[PDB]
Protein backbone atom coordinates (compact mmCIF):
# COMPACT_ATOMS: atom_id res chain seq x y z
CA UNK A 1 0.00 0.00 0.00
CA UNK A 2 1.18 3.69 -0.03
CA UNK A 3 2.53 4.45 3.22
CA UNK A 4 4.42 0.87 3.31
CA UNK A 5 5.95 2.06 0.26
CA UNK A 6 7.35 5.30 0.90
CA UNK A 7 8.31 3.92 4.54
CA UNK A 8 10.19 1.05 2.62
CA UNK A 9 11.55 3.71 0.26
CA UNK A 10 12.85 5.44 3.35
CA UNK A 11 13.98 2.09 5.31
CA UNK A 12 12.11 2.25 8.44
CA UNK A 13 9.27 0.05 7.68
CA UNK A 14 10.17 -2.94 9.27
CA UNK A 15 11.84 -1.08 12.49
CA UNK A 16 8.43 0.54 13.00
CA UNK A 17 6.36 -3.22 12.96
CA UNK A 18 8.98 -4.79 14.80
CA UNK A 19 9.48 -1.90 17.51
CA UNK A 20 5.83 -1.14 17.76
CA UNK A 21 5.36 -5.07 18.67
CA UNK A 22 8.32 -5.12 21.10
CA UNK A 23 6.94 -2.04 22.60
CA UNK A 24 3.53 -4.34 23.27
CA UNK A 25 5.17 -6.85 24.50
CA UNK A 26 6.19 -9.25 21.87
CA UNK A 27 9.80 -11.40 22.94
CA UNK A 28 10.79 -13.80 21.11
CA UNK A 29 11.71 -14.63 17.78
CA UNK A 30 8.95 -16.58 16.67
CA UNK A 31 6.22 -14.12 18.13
CA UNK A 32 7.45 -11.51 16.13
CA UNK A 33 7.97 -14.00 12.77
CA UNK A 34 4.25 -15.03 12.87
CA UNK A 35 2.82 -11.75 13.91
CA UNK A 36 4.28 -9.65 11.57
CA UNK A 37 4.58 -12.07 8.10
CA UNK A 38 8.31 -12.06 7.89
CA UNK A 39 10.98 -14.52 6.84
CA UNK A 40 13.79 -15.15 9.37
CA UNK A 41 16.61 -14.02 8.01
CA UNK A 42 14.80 -10.49 7.49
CA UNK A 43 13.95 -10.71 11.02
CA UNK A 44 17.19 -11.17 12.23
CA UNK A 45 19.10 -8.50 10.43
CA UNK A 46 16.47 -6.40 11.71
CA UNK A 47 16.56 -7.63 14.81
CA UNK A 48 20.24 -7.26 15.13
CA UNK A 49 20.31 -3.53 13.37
CA UNK A 50 17.50 -2.40 15.82
CA UNK A 51 20.36 -3.92 18.89
CA UNK A 52 23.24 -2.44 17.55
CA UNK A 53 21.21 0.93 17.33
CA UNK A 54 20.44 0.79 20.93
CA UNK A 55 17.10 0.28 20.42
CA UNK A 56 16.40 -3.17 21.43
CA UNK A 57 18.71 -5.46 23.89
CA UNK A 58 18.93 -9.20 23.62
CA UNK A 59 17.80 -11.68 27.08
CA UNK A 60 18.76 -14.93 27.93
CA UNK A 61 15.41 -17.15 27.48
CA UNK A 62 16.47 -20.62 27.24
CA UNK A 63 18.97 -22.83 27.44
CA UNK A 64 19.69 -26.20 24.59
CA UNK A 65 19.19 -24.38 22.00
CA UNK A 66 20.08 -21.20 23.96
CA UNK A 67 17.84 -18.30 22.63
CA UNK A 68 17.02 -14.73 23.25
CA UNK A 69 14.12 -12.55 23.53
CA UNK A 70 14.16 -8.82 22.45
CA UNK A 71 12.72 -6.34 25.05
CA UNK A 72 12.73 -2.31 24.56
CA UNK A 73 15.36 -0.52 25.49
CA UNK A 74 14.85 3.25 27.39
CA UNK A 75 16.01 4.75 23.73
CA UNK A 76 13.80 2.48 22.01
CA UNK A 77 11.15 3.36 24.80
CA UNK A 78 11.82 6.85 23.73
CA UNK A 79 11.91 6.10 20.01
CA UNK A 80 8.04 5.71 20.22
CA UNK A 81 7.44 9.20 19.06
CA UNK A 82 9.83 9.04 16.14
CA UNK A 83 8.01 5.66 14.77
CA UNK A 84 4.79 7.94 15.04
CA UNK A 85 6.23 10.64 13.64
CA UNK A 86 7.09 8.00 10.52
CA UNK A 87 3.37 7.67 10.31
CA UNK A 88 2.39 11.00 10.38
CA UNK A 89 4.69 11.84 7.68
CA UNK A 90 4.20 8.59 5.31
CA UNK A 91 0.23 9.39 6.07
CA UNK A 92 0.85 13.30 4.72
CA UNK A 93 -1.28 14.26 1.52
CA UNK A 94 -3.24 10.81 2.40
CA UNK A 95 -6.89 11.23 3.16
CA UNK A 96 -8.21 8.58 6.38
CA UNK A 97 -10.48 6.48 4.44
CA UNK A 98 -8.15 4.84 2.64
CA UNK A 99 -5.08 5.10 4.80
CA UNK A 100 -4.18 1.07 5.83
CA UNK A 101 -1.95 2.50 8.89
CA UNK A 102 -2.93 5.46 10.85
CA UNK A 103 -2.07 7.33 14.25
CA UNK A 104 -4.79 7.39 16.63
CA UNK A 105 -5.63 8.34 20.20
CA UNK A 106 -5.66 5.06 22.29
CA UNK A 107 -8.76 5.63 23.76
CA UNK A 108 -11.05 6.68 20.47
CA UNK A 109 -10.33 5.73 17.31
CA UNK A 110 -9.85 9.06 16.81
CA UNK A 111 -7.62 9.98 13.99
CA UNK A 112 -4.35 12.86 14.59
CA UNK A 113 -4.71 15.53 12.22
CA UNK A 114 -1.06 16.71 12.88
CA UNK A 115 1.82 16.81 15.90
CA UNK A 116 2.37 20.04 17.88
CA UNK A 117 4.91 21.37 19.81
CA UNK A 118 4.07 22.19 23.52
CA UNK A 119 6.53 24.94 25.12
CA UNK A 120 7.11 25.31 28.73
CA UNK A 121 4.78 28.10 29.26
CA UNK A 122 1.68 25.82 28.39
CA UNK A 123 1.44 27.09 24.56
CA UNK A 124 1.05 25.18 21.25
CA UNK A 125 2.29 26.06 18.35
CA UNK A 126 2.83 24.15 14.85
CA UNK A 127 6.04 22.67 14.02
CA UNK A 128 6.23 25.01 10.82
CA UNK A 129 6.86 27.62 13.47
CA UNK A 130 9.92 25.61 15.38
CA UNK A 131 13.31 25.32 14.65
CA UNK A 132 16.45 23.14 14.91
CA UNK A 133 19.29 25.28 16.49
CA UNK A 134 22.33 25.41 18.47
CA UNK A 135 22.22 24.42 21.88
CA UNK A 136 23.52 25.88 25.10
CA UNK A 137 26.44 23.20 25.40
CA UNK A 138 27.32 23.24 21.68
CA UNK A 139 30.52 23.30 20.88
CA UNK A 140 32.31 25.53 17.71
CA UNK A 141 31.91 23.08 14.99
CA UNK A 142 28.22 22.06 16.51
CA UNK A 143 27.56 25.81 16.04
CA UNK A 144 28.86 25.81 12.63
CA UNK A 145 26.58 23.16 11.23
CA UNK A 146 23.47 24.69 12.79
CA UNK B 1 28.90 14.60 21.15
CA UNK B 2 26.20 13.09 23.00
CA UNK B 3 23.16 13.92 20.51
CA UNK B 4 25.23 13.19 17.41
CA UNK B 5 26.20 10.15 18.65
CA UNK B 6 23.04 8.52 19.45
CA UNK B 7 21.73 9.75 16.03
CA UNK B 8 24.68 8.28 14.42
CA UNK B 9 23.55 5.13 15.72
CA UNK B 10 20.41 5.03 14.43
CA UNK B 11 21.54 5.85 10.96
CA UNK B 12 20.18 9.60 10.75
CA UNK B 13 22.84 12.67 11.86
CA UNK B 14 24.33 13.15 8.36
CA UNK B 15 20.39 12.64 7.07
CA UNK B 16 19.55 15.41 9.44
CA UNK B 17 21.90 18.09 9.14
CA UNK B 18 21.82 17.65 5.08
CA UNK B 19 17.98 17.73 4.94
CA UNK B 20 18.47 20.92 6.94
CA UNK B 21 20.25 23.16 4.93
CA UNK B 22 18.55 21.76 1.76
CA UNK B 23 15.75 23.02 3.46
CA UNK B 24 17.50 26.12 3.90
CA UNK B 25 18.58 26.25 0.39
CA UNK B 26 22.00 24.88 0.08
CA UNK B 27 21.85 22.75 -3.43
CA UNK B 28 25.46 22.27 -4.46
CA UNK B 29 28.04 19.76 -3.45
CA UNK B 30 30.65 21.91 -2.25
CA UNK B 31 27.83 24.26 -0.19
CA UNK B 32 27.29 21.39 2.00
CA UNK B 33 30.51 20.33 2.11
CA UNK B 34 31.74 23.32 4.15
CA UNK B 35 28.78 24.39 5.92
CA UNK B 36 28.22 20.86 7.22
CA UNK B 37 32.34 20.29 7.21
CA UNK B 38 31.70 16.78 6.39
CA UNK B 39 34.25 14.62 3.81
CA UNK B 40 33.21 13.72 0.72
CA UNK B 41 32.93 9.96 0.45
CA UNK B 42 30.34 10.23 3.35
CA UNK B 43 28.66 13.11 1.77
CA UNK B 44 28.12 11.26 -1.36
CA UNK B 45 27.17 8.56 0.14
CA UNK B 46 24.52 10.46 1.92
CA UNK B 47 23.53 12.60 -0.72
CA UNK B 48 22.36 9.83 -2.94
CA UNK B 49 20.75 8.26 -0.14
CA UNK B 50 18.45 10.84 0.62
CA UNK B 51 18.08 11.01 -3.42
CA UNK B 52 16.83 7.13 -3.85
CA UNK B 53 14.33 7.69 -0.19
CA UNK B 54 12.30 10.40 -2.12
CA UNK B 55 13.79 12.93 0.03
CA UNK B 56 16.06 15.30 -2.34
CA UNK B 57 16.01 15.33 -6.04
CA UNK B 58 18.97 15.27 -8.21
CA UNK B 59 19.23 17.92 -11.20
CA UNK B 60 21.70 18.91 -13.49
CA UNK B 61 24.02 21.78 -13.01
CA UNK B 62 26.76 22.03 -15.13
CA UNK B 63 28.80 20.13 -18.28
CA UNK B 64 32.53 20.42 -17.37
CA UNK B 65 32.46 18.29 -14.65
CA UNK B 66 28.14 18.62 -11.72
CA UNK B 67 24.32 18.40 -9.55
CA UNK B 68 22.43 20.13 -7.29
CA UNK B 69 19.76 18.69 -4.69
CA UNK B 70 16.57 20.23 -3.80
CA UNK B 71 13.88 18.61 -1.53
CA UNK B 72 10.81 17.31 -2.62
CA UNK B 73 7.44 17.01 -1.26
CA UNK B 74 8.41 14.60 0.50
CA UNK B 75 11.57 16.15 1.66
CA UNK B 76 9.60 19.32 3.10
CA UNK B 77 7.17 16.99 5.17
CA UNK B 78 10.08 15.21 6.37
CA UNK B 79 10.53 18.27 8.93
CA UNK B 80 8.84 16.25 11.70
CA UNK B 81 10.63 13.49 11.73
CA UNK B 82 14.09 15.44 11.52
CA UNK B 83 12.39 17.19 14.73
CA UNK B 84 11.04 14.16 15.97
CA UNK B 85 14.72 12.31 15.93
CA UNK B 86 15.66 15.74 17.71
CA UNK B 87 13.46 15.12 20.47
CA UNK B 88 14.16 11.66 21.06
CA UNK B 89 17.67 12.80 21.11
CA UNK B 90 17.43 15.42 24.08
CA UNK B 91 15.00 13.38 26.01
CA UNK B 92 17.18 13.25 29.38
CA UNK B 93 19.41 16.32 28.58
CA UNK B 94 18.60 19.19 30.72
CA UNK B 95 18.54 22.23 28.32
CA UNK B 96 21.00 23.61 29.72
CA UNK B 97 23.20 20.31 28.96
CA UNK B 98 22.18 20.27 25.00
CA UNK B 99 24.38 21.25 21.66
CA UNK B 100 21.06 20.66 19.57
CA UNK B 101 17.97 22.28 20.59
CA UNK B 102 13.99 22.45 19.32
CA UNK B 103 12.89 25.79 19.50
CA UNK B 104 10.11 27.80 18.78
CA UNK B 105 11.04 30.33 15.95
CA UNK B 106 9.79 33.21 17.49
CA UNK B 107 11.63 33.21 20.63
CA UNK B 108 14.17 31.21 22.01
CA UNK B 109 11.55 28.62 23.63
CA UNK B 110 13.05 25.36 23.88
CA UNK B 111 9.70 22.28 22.84
CA UNK B 112 9.18 20.53 26.46
CA UNK B 113 6.95 17.63 23.93
CA UNK B 114 5.20 16.72 20.87
CA UNK B 115 1.21 16.23 21.32
CA UNK B 116 -1.51 15.39 18.50
CA UNK B 117 -4.25 17.77 17.74
CA UNK B 118 -6.83 15.17 16.87
CA UNK B 119 -9.84 14.89 14.25
CA UNK B 120 -12.38 16.22 16.75
CA UNK B 121 -10.76 19.79 17.60
CA UNK B 122 -8.65 17.86 20.91
CA UNK B 123 -4.82 18.29 21.70
CA UNK B 124 -3.68 15.51 23.63
CA UNK B 125 -0.06 13.67 24.66
CA UNK B 126 1.36 11.77 21.94
CA UNK B 127 2.40 9.79 24.55
CA UNK B 128 -1.70 8.79 24.69
CA UNK B 129 -1.88 8.32 20.92
CA UNK B 130 -1.04 4.65 18.86
CA UNK B 131 -0.48 3.80 15.39
CA UNK B 132 -2.75 1.02 14.47
CA UNK B 133 -4.74 -0.77 11.37
CA UNK B 134 -6.42 2.11 9.34
CA UNK B 135 -10.10 1.48 7.45
CA UNK B 136 -8.15 0.10 4.04
CA UNK B 137 -6.08 -1.93 5.86
CA UNK B 138 -5.61 -5.76 3.84
CA UNK B 139 -5.89 -9.16 6.12
CA UNK B 140 -2.03 -9.32 6.08
CA UNK B 141 -1.83 -5.60 7.45
CA UNK B 142 -4.29 -5.88 10.20
CA UNK B 143 -2.47 -9.48 11.10
CA UNK B 144 0.51 -6.67 11.53
CA UNK B 145 -0.87 -4.25 13.55
NA1 LIG C 1 12.03 -1.15 5.61
NA1 LIG D 1 24.52 9.26 10.43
Amino acid sequence: CPIARSLERVGEWWSILIMRDALQGLRRFDEFSRSLDIAPNMLTRRLNALVEAGLLERQPYSQRPLRYQYVPTAKGEDFRVVLMAFVAWGNRHYAQQGQSVQLVERTSGRPVRSFMAALADGRTVPLEQCTVQAGPAASEEMRQRL
